[PDB]
This record gives structure tokens, sequence and C-alpha cells, in this order.
């Protein structure tokens, strides 16, 4: 039996049911999601390698090789229709074409389930899901049920980090008129104890954490690096329940009547659901979902510990996100372009300002440092990497409002994400390709001779398309610093 399978012996049946790892049906074979590569901008579907199996990720490879992907689409697999699409503006528009938000690349959260490889959805600030016209989904005061195998580890404060139950019109039209999980460690409205982050449900103008609004030390810390995070509201009640994804039984953290604050009681919800974001579209969030579904009707506590059983034999295990030639820590390096035309360029920089510049044997110590990069272990991720400039040790690559500047290393998470690259085989084939870790649909790409975390197309002049693969492709050679 799968998680759906599950919640229907218990008389709560899934009414949307969205995962890009694996069937969460025992008899489901359909597709999982729909891909789209930059290249020629044409698509593909994903499904299960078996009825009720884990998603057939060697296709995807397949049909992404040498270009990049975008997750178009999270096929519904109860039937219901309730796939989710590129998100639209709302209260908040996003960061994309005529205010929509922007779509997860099809490559940032590489796991298996069992042995065997799958992929999640790696979502940066400004990515999101929508269906605004969803079907069996509670209305009003309905009860209902959710959960999702969230990273614990990848999240931050801005609002909203959510997947539930949400307002059709995408704007906040008032307490009450939402219902769905959150994670993250922002603490605006509720939060609990420790640093964070802490699983919450948004219920619209408050996350909650308890029964108050704001503080609630019932609700503790938990980031393991697979969540599992169950919520459920019905009638005057609600509960918060979380757990080791890979391990263990589900806690709870809350379970009682709704806060007594006027709008909560009765709910008002409306049916739509949301990923990723807020309401009212609120985009600054982050996080990563692998699966997750919403029910109609209550859970009972045995029907959820029976899912969260059937997660744990799902045996979620982080994938690797390198490949291509790679570095070591403490190896010095420099990088050379090779786009015809500009092949005897290296990666450098004028000040914090990091572009290419024409390095050889003639430069002086100077510009060879400039041009020399020491590779350490990823500031914000053990897998990849951060460069560290030869001449101004202190400071590393990072990419700000897009552009990447050399800035010394403030010690904080933001910097450490912002610094974090993971190598990919050159697209191009000729050597690797940095990918931005926080944002996996950019990668280090020179435009006009000036470095930029890039995506192949988008809002931004420098991701245009043109020579996009040959700019993301650099040699790995000797270090001009020798
Ligand atoms: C969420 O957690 C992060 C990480 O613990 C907090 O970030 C720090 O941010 C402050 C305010 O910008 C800086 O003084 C610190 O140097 C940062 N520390 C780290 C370790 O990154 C963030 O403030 C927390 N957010 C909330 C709302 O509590
Ligand atoms: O490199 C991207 C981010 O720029 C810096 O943040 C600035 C922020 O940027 C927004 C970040 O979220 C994206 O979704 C938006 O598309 C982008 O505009 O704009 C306001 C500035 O005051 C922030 O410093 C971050 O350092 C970096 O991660
Ligand atoms: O990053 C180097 C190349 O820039 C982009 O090229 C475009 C080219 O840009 C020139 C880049 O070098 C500066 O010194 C020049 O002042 C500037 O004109 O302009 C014409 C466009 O058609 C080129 O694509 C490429 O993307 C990149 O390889």
């Amino acid at each position: 039996m799968g998680p759906c399978d599950i919640y229907e012996a218990g008389d709560t049946p899934c009414v949307a049911a969205h995962s890009t790892t694996r069937a969460l049906y025992s008899s489901f074979s359909g597709a999982l999601y729909q891909l789209q590569r930059g290249s020629d901008d044409t698509t593909t579907t994903i499904s299960p390698l078996t009825a009720g199996g884990i998603a057939d990720a060697s296709a995807q490879d397949t049909f992404c090789a040498n270009t990049t992907c975008l997750i178009t689409i999270i096929y519904d697999q109860s039937g219901n229709g309730n796939h989710l699409t590129q998100a639209p503006p709302g209260g908040f528009d996003g960061p994309d074409t005529d205010g929509y938000d922007n779509l997860a690349s099809a490559i940032g959260a590489p796991v298996t389930l069992n042995g065997q490889k799958a992929y999640g959805v790696f979502m940066s600030p400004g990515t999101g899901y929508r269906n605004n016209e969803a079907t069996g989904t509670a209305t009003g005061d309905e009860a209902e049920g959710m959960y999702a195998v969230l990273d614990g580890t990848h999240y931050n404060d801005a609002c909203c980090f959510d997947y539930g139950n949400a307002e059709t019109s995408s704007t906040d039209t008032g307490a009450g008129h939402m219902e769905a999980i959150y994670l993250g460690n922002s603490t605006t409205w509720g939060y609990g104890a420790g640093d964070g982050p802490w699983i919450m449900v948004d219920m619209a103008n408050n996350l909650f954490s308890g029964a108050d609004e704001g503080y609630n030390s019932g609700d503790p810390s938990i980031s393991y690096r697979f969540v599992t995070a169950a919520v459920k509201g019905g009638a005057d009640k609600w509960a918060i329940r979380g757990a080791n994804a890979a391990s263990g039984s589900l806690s709870t953290y809350y379970s009682g009547a709704r806060p007594d604050y006027s709008g909560y009681n009765p709910m008002s919800k409306e049916g739509a659901i949301i990923l990723g974001i807020g309401g009212d579209n609120s985009n600054g969030a982050q996080g990563t979902f692998y699966e997750g579904v919403m029910t109609s009707g209550y859970p009972s506590d045995d029907t959820e510990n029976s899912v969260q059983e059937n997660i744990v034999a799902a045996k979620y295990v982080v994938g690797s996100l390198v490949s291509g030639p790679s570095f070591t820590s403490g190896e010095v390096v420099s990088l050379r372009v090779t786009t015809p035309g500009y092949t005897t360029r290296y990666i450098a920089h004028t000040d914090t300002t990091v572009n290419t510049q024409v390095v050889d044997d003639d430069s002086s110590t100077t510009l060879k440092e400039e041009a020399s990069w020491t590779v350490v272990t990823g500031l914000a991720n053990s897998q990849c990497f951060s460069f560290e400039s030869v001449d101004t040790p202190g400071s590393y690559i990072r990419h700000y409002n897009f552009e990447l500047l050399l800035n010394a290393n403030d010690g904080t998470k933001q910097f450490h994400e912002d610094a974090t690259f993971c190598p990919q085989a050159a697209l191009n084939g000729e050597g690797t390709s940095l990918r931005s870790w926080s944002y996996p649909t950019r990668y280090f790409r020179h435009y006009e001779n000036v470095l930029y975390a890039a995506s192949n197309g988008g809002v931004q002049t420098f991701d245009s398309k043109t020579s996009f693969n040959n700019d993301v492709s650099f040699e790995i050679e000797t270090a001009f610093a020798s």
C-alpha cells in the first residue's frame, strides 16, 4: 500500500496527491510531472518505473542532457486533476514574466528512495506552484488532513514556504481563509522553541505554532534532512505532527482548539492548493518538496502513523549534487572560458566585480592571483564548493542580485548560500558548469565579460539563451598563482 491507499483505508481519502519522486498509490503508473528543456523548449513527462514505483529518473537525465530543465507541472495522482503549475501573481508579484513565480529546476534536489535515484522540487526564493480551481479540497470549515516530505536543512525566514489550502483569488482575504503546512524560521507571526525551522500551520495573517499568536514553546525546531510534516484541521480543532521522514514516529507538537482569535473558528477555507508560497503569493521563501497530499476528512493519528511508517520504508537518502570533473578542498585552480572568441580569458576579478580577463604568463602577479581560486568545501553544502580569492583571502565568489561579486565571508547563512556552487559536467562538453546551490536554475555565466548567476533564459538580459551553454562551460586548469 501507498500513502493514499492508507488514507483511503482510514476513510479520509486523498483529494490531491503530488510527488516528483514516487507514486503515492500502489496502482498509479501515470505521469508524476512534466519537464521542459531550455534547448528547444519541448516537453516530456516522467512516470514511475513500475505501477506504484519510483520515478523514472534516467528518462529525465536523457531528456535534459547538455541543456537545462524546469519542472513545469506536478501532476495530481488522485484523479481529481489538481495538478500544480506555475504560480500566478496575487497580492504580491512573482519575479517572473508578468508577475508569475519561477518554475523550479529539475535537478536541485537529487535523492534515492531505496537505492533508486529520484528528483525532488528544490525551490529557491521566488519559486512557486499553484492550482486555483481544485476539486474535492475542503472549503469553509470542512475537515482535512495533509502532509509533505521536505528538506529540514533548506529554508529561510521569509514568507512563506507552504503546502496546503489557500485562497482561490491569490489574495489575502482574511484570517481563516487558509490552512497549510509551513516550514521555516520566520518569527513575524508564530514560532516555536530554538533557532528553527518550525512546522507551523498557515491560517492566513498568522503562522501558528500553537494556541497563542506568536511564541509557543511546544513547537520544537525540526531540522532533519528529511522531514515529515503532518497537519490537519477540523471543526474547532487542528494539530501539528512532525518526524524524521527517514526514521521513527510522528510526534504531536500541537493538538486542540483553534487559536482563540476572530476569524479562526469557524474557518473559511477556499480550496486552492499552493506550494512554496503564501496565500497572497508572498514568494520570498525557500524549501524542498519531495511528496505530499491533501485529504478530505480529519485523519486519525493511527492513520498518519501508518503513513509515516510507509514513508520511512521508502528510505529517502540524499543523492549526489555533483557530476563531471569536480574539485578537492584546498586545490587552487584557474577557470578558462570555452566560448569561441573568448577562449583566452579566465574568471578573475577587479575589486568586488567578478569578470573574465585575458590572463597569461606576461600578466602581473596581482592579476594572476585575481584569476586564481582556492576551492573549499561548500559553505552551505558539504557536497559542493565555494571559491575563495587567492589575492584576497577571506572573500569568496557570491551571487548578489544575480551578479557574481567577490565579498568577504561574513559568517551568515545568507552569505554561505549565496556562495555555494555545485560542479556539473559542462553543458558544452568542455570542463565544468558551476551550478548555484541555492538557485539550481542558475549557473556561472559570462555576459560581456562579466560573471552572473544566469539561467537559460529569463527576465534579466544576462540570461540570454544565445551562447548559453558555452558561456556556462569552463575548463579547470592549473592556477596562475602557481
Ligand atoms: C533565522 O535563522 C538565521 C540563521 O540562524 C538567522 O540569521 C542571522 O541573521 C542575523 C540577522 O540578519 C545576523 O546578525 C546573524 O549574523 C545571522 N546568523 C546566521 C548563523 O546566519 C535569522 O535572523 C533567523 N531569523 C529570524 C526571523 O529569527
Ligand atoms: O542573487 C540573488 C539574491 O540577491 C540578494 O538579495 C537581494 C534581493 O534579491 C531578490 C532575492 O530573491 C529573488 O527571488 C529576487 O528575484 C531578487 O530580486 O533584492 C533585495 C536586496 O536588498 C537583497 O539583498 C541576495 O544576497 C541573493 O541571494
Ligand atoms: O561574455 C562574453 C560574451 O558576451 C556576449 O556577447 C555578446 C557581445 O558582447 C560583447 C561582449 O564583450 C564586450 O567587450 C563588448 O563590448 C560586447 O559588445 O555583444 C554582441 C552579442 O551578440 C554577443 O552575444 C556573449 O553572450 C558572451 O559569450
